[PDB]
């Protein structure tokens, strides 16, 4: 079971075309120090691009050389003077995830893109704004669609900046200490093209914070977006009824098609802990390993590669769901009401030249008054506002106009068309210097 | 119980000379707005700056206004007009974590500075590079140091990153949409010395990523030192005694004073899970929180005092052990042996132009001989060596010179003396850009 | 501020009553062996219950010796030889929990009992029962009061399984090996009230297995407490308005008084992961500790005493939620719906000899023909019905009766009066086992 | 994607042999209530024993019945009515796991018998005891290779525990309420060989305590044995070289044969939190899901199946791992010390009537005289003892012997052969009631 436990292959198969591609330039440079001549360094390199199974191997750096070494055979042995497992590996890992995230920035990039177009299209759609999931205030359906873009946003800032920590090269530093041959490690990092060479060889073998960074990454864009899906499942509440699922990103509802079934906005919010599971594994994995390269580190491979995986399809499936996205807008519209309107009577004697605790009294007031009146808000008589306050006028007839109020939220960030005119540039700008 | 639970006082006594300059910066809002007259501006500013408890208040944020509300009374209950404690309260805990992070970058950055100055001066001490815990390579002593100092490096990018992303203005957010009397946002960030204002008010509101990022860091770290003190306590072993604790960083070991006690390097390790704890917990306490401000986030303020009063205080232990750190020298030279050198004869052949297989064939002979010669590789004769290659010559006797093979590792990033010196630029040179 | 890290008085003050119990029985112990004489025994046993502090000290174990020994003075220097104060705190700290753990037992139990008694109390409500957040059967009120009960229910099993292996005497245990001078084992396992002594020296001193399956509980008893709360603020939504909350166990909503504030059941959410965080970092801080009783574990304190002072209060706040909760009856009655009886036209053929997908084929057209005859089922005409299926006869009537489709889950656990009645008791009957 | 998404084949191809085996019972259900023929019932039941892949299948639920319902046809429609997805897949998981978990016990428990049953066989050899890692105490092999008995035997209670937990009975719980045809759920659990029937149908329908509490044991079992292998690579230092690994549980050391390379004992540790990964995961992924059955809960199966192939498998390599293991006993007793002693003179001059800080304060001015003396306390004379304290006699002699040191540890769970026979006892014992 041991070896079927040292066995690699089975997770680790994805590693080929990265480590033909990490030997080719290790070959340039061992001929660049003299140690192979340009006939043979010409003739692993071929096969490094000439290039079935076999059950004695362990890793796909085996599979590899176990194949070079036929068809070249001689030059093979030498092929590999040097270069450890150890640093091999983690060249073939940063490789592989650095285009991996190219791909993982790429994908969230439409999601951002896909929002923030939406938003500008449905800019003018009303609902309301919950604190503890209570009606509170009315607010604009694209400010809505524009707080998980601006939060999305940070973690494509975050995947950027782990984007250049994985672009180091370890290459060359051999098992404990460096290269024992000399082999520069600058043309190692040119060829591989690479930001730069890692200034330290112990450090380079035992540490995988390039992959504990992702996984913290990957844990928090699942913590947002398993927080966009509980928002829509929610909306999308026969009880609620604001969004209506695609029929193609929803699930099977028979006998009952009112019951319009989401899933889809159900295996994004499951994944927020099967995302965070692998990093806080990753973590305790090496809670404190003694020294340079312990065997315990086999574990940053699997990892990587179930959240990235996990990740990319996601993410995916999310842009997926808030294009197709249909909503109900007079449900919506429906969904207001002038008891959040009350707050707004306290901000217009507040213009008017009054004071708060006074002006939010006057609005206590009126509250009582249709409360008793029995006919509410809408329902008020202007001399009786008069009589609640001389300073309430004609003008208290459109504090009675959601829209009214949403477009009191102004000074940048807030509600108002304005403001969400401005966010969607904001956004937009700041993907264009991504 | 509940209302003691409601109760925020106990642990958030700290944001007073932070409610205080938050404050101070939106009187001067409303004014410039005309919400406020520069007369009674003036009047809750000096209040502010003028300003025992009460049983009746549940957070900070009352504690003050209550007290505002006395000696200025008037003025005072306007004070708070259109800022909530939503958006009070993150701006309460940005400014707080924004200075505490400022110091947290210069302790970890004395750590840093304190290594790469320490491994300057030990640079030229041999002891062993272990493996899989077992005697591999001969390395420098400074470049074990080195590989502290680089990793712990890498945390004050993070810890320079995340201080960016702390240092945003939400202020003005009001509760679910902006601010309703207009006042500027931009006023705001000038005062408030922050980077810039937040594009939107639902995010501002809802998200604590400032503080998740500073406990996915701080777990980090801690990974990081605790593999330090695991490094260190296994140095300090009697079995090993290569390092000897300071009598001060040390704990009382008595009738048998030989078995000097760690201890300080025992907390720092202790910590890598409290510390992760609380990040395990910060995720999964929002893990798909439905809308703006939900009252679960009130564990945004007990986590990131409790991990950051850990860590400033940790960075500076560890600090304290790695300068006081007295090492036995001799203990660590006879710590070596020419098994290690072994595969040096190797790297030998390699250059008096022999391919590596055979070469490593020769040493593999060359191992066998001294097993069954009795007498090991310092005991081999030269015509014996000549016997299992010719190539093999006067200067071999070099190869048995534990300094010559750790100077046999150079190209950037290797332990000889001229990589260790590289490094010990690279890293200073790191941290001036910071 | 490494002694003020050594320092444990601030937290682990409550271990008074705890630490001169403990002694008192090892005082009977060594006097058994010989070691102390009765009229000694009786010197530092009565001082021992006639016990201000000082800065020299670092645990309450000191603050009570330091305290002994003035008043004593001769004797107390002896009361402590052979206990060190490794085994002297995990017995002061089996025996907090273990008294903790009744209480948590107790508390929880009456979460139980007060849900199973109120179950029975309105056991007649009909709402209805969702499957992906949607509407989907008709079924009993007291049936999800039970859900609760039957899921806490297994969470004192388990605490109550804690509660023996907490019970377990380490005393005597020493420093690594035993006792040295011989004091049995058994007298101290009698004065202390627990179970039995343990079976080795070196595990009683460095496991915290009794902490560790705590947290695991608590967590689990949360993630449990979590989803009551997380049902009950959306029962709690304006919008489905099913539950009311109490005005004391809800917060604050002014100007728009129709916006019942919950609180409680938020705060009971959110502790899901501040109760997870311990025990994810308590695991954590043990990952892989060399040897017997290593500094490391110090952590066992702090942990237990803020989970179990977390449990101990919300479990109060979740049986004062439950038991306060009013409801809104009729909301929930009008909360039913034809379209959930469709399925139940296929049960009824069923019954008159019908096969199933044919059975609820017939529900299918049952379906589409209301649906173009625009007039739901309960608008269906008999002879319609006769046209779908001549099984269908005078008795499709009853189908329609929301209370029939909930009787009709029967067979032991399901939701049918008599189901519900004999769950009240299965409860009931197994806490009266416990 | 997303139905690659939902795609459940791949990782549960496994519940075969359960799947057919859960439904031959409801085939007897059905018929029981009289919803199948004896002649139809013993049609679908056959098949399903009579019982290739296809592409449009989505679980293995689905591959069976689509399977079924050709070599039968009829009847396979019927033989699914009552019981939904949801119902059936607890059973097909309650299932498979009380079997892996039998199996798991069972591996568990003879990693307990091999080292009760090696303790005894080496009981007589001698080694140190570590506190922070430095020699503090002479102790037996046993008395090390017991405590991870008595500590693998606690989780194995669990996993006992843990096994009647699984036991219960959800089938016959159709989707939210129970079985709308009546089948009699004691049938169910009386073929089913299961324990007793659950008392509610939305909790054995939501609810998966039962893996929750799987790897809540997986995750301490190995926390457990990583311990063990933290101990053991350590034993395995060159630098120690108490034991020597097999070289078949152990890594190809070449050229420095020396170099006994460890492996297994690492990979043993990696695992902690590979396996706590999951568990911190599947906590998550269920933080406060609404009601009855949300789609997320996908989640049971990989996690429950990953945990338990790295728990069956890993216990067998250190049950592997203790058998093998080959000790060096010269270097094990070589690695005592009279320092380790001295605290040993304090004990001896309490049984001749002395009080401790007193006998204590002789062994200081025993080790005192020695240091100056500069002849350690083996090499002190009688009467120079006599000077430090008449008590001191010729019985000093035997207080430097090493194994009487370790035999003055006794009264039950100390070091002494006799302590370690009663332990070799209990264990075995305890392991006989279960």
């Amino acid at each position: 079971i041991m070896e079927k436990f040292n066995a690699s292959i089975a997770y680790d198969r994805h590693l080929w075309e990265v480590d033909v591609q990490g030997s080719k330039a290790y070959s340039r440079g061992l001929e660049k120090a003299g140690l192979l001549t340009k006939a043979e360094m010409d003739q692993i390199l071929h096969g490094l691009d000439k290039v079935k199974l076999n059950s004695n191997d362990e890793d796909i750096h085996t599979a590899n050389e176990r194949r070079l070494k036929e068809l070249i055979g001689a030059t093979a042995g030498k092929l590999h003077t040097g270069r450890s497992r150890n640093d091999q590996v983690v060249t073939d890992l940063r490789l592989w995830m650095r285009q991996t995230c190219s791909t993982l920035s790429g994908l969230l990039w439409e999601l951002i893109r896909t929002m923030v177009d939406r938003a500008e299209a449905e800019r003018d759609v009303l609902f309301p704004g919950y604190t503890h999931l209570q009606r509170a205030q009315p607010i604009r359906w694209s400010h809505w669609i524009l707080s998980h873009a601006v939060a999305l946003t940070r973690d494509s800032e975050r995947l950027l900046e782990v984007r250049k920590r994985i672009n180091v090269l370890p290459l060359g530093s051999g098992a404990i200490a460096g290269n024992p041959l000399g082999v520069d490690r600058e043309l190692l990092r040119a060829e591989l093209n690479f930001g730069a060479i890692t200034l330290n060889s112990m450090d380079a073998t035992s540490e995988r914070d390039f992959v504990a960074e992702f996984l913290f990454w990957r844990s928090l864009c699942m913590t947002h977006l398993s927080r966009m899906a509980e928002d829509l499942i929610l909306y999308c509440t026969k009880e609620f009824s604001f969004v209506q699922l695609s029929d193609a990103y929803s699930t099977g509802s028979s006998l009952m098609p009112q019951k319009k079934n989401p899933d889809s906005l159900e295996l994004i919010r499951s994944k927020a802990g099967r995302v965070f599971g692998r990093c806080a594994g990753l973590l305790m994995t090496l809670k404190g390993l003694p020294s340079t390269y312990n065997k315990d580190l086999q574990e940053d491979k699997e990892a990587v590669f179930e959240v990235s995986d996990t990740m990319s399809a996601v993410l995916q499936v999310a842009t997926g769901v808030i294009s197709t996205l249909q909503i109900h807008q007079e449900n919506m519209g429906q969904a207001l009401s002038p008891d959040m309107l009350a707050t707004d009577l306290a901000y217009y004697l507040v213009r008017k030249g009054m004071p708060f605790r006074q002006a939010h009294e006057a609005s206590g007031k009126a509250v009582f008054m249709a409360e008793t009146k029995g006919v509410a808000l809408n329902q008020l008589s202007l001399q009786e506002l008069q009589t609640i306050s001389p300073l309430f006028s004609g003008d208290v007839i459109c504090v009675w106009d959601y829209r009214h109020s949403v477009e009191q939220y102004g000074a940048l960030g807030g509600t108002a068309r304005s403001s969400v005119d401005w966010q969607i540039r904001q956004v937009r700008a700041l993907l264009q210097a991504q």
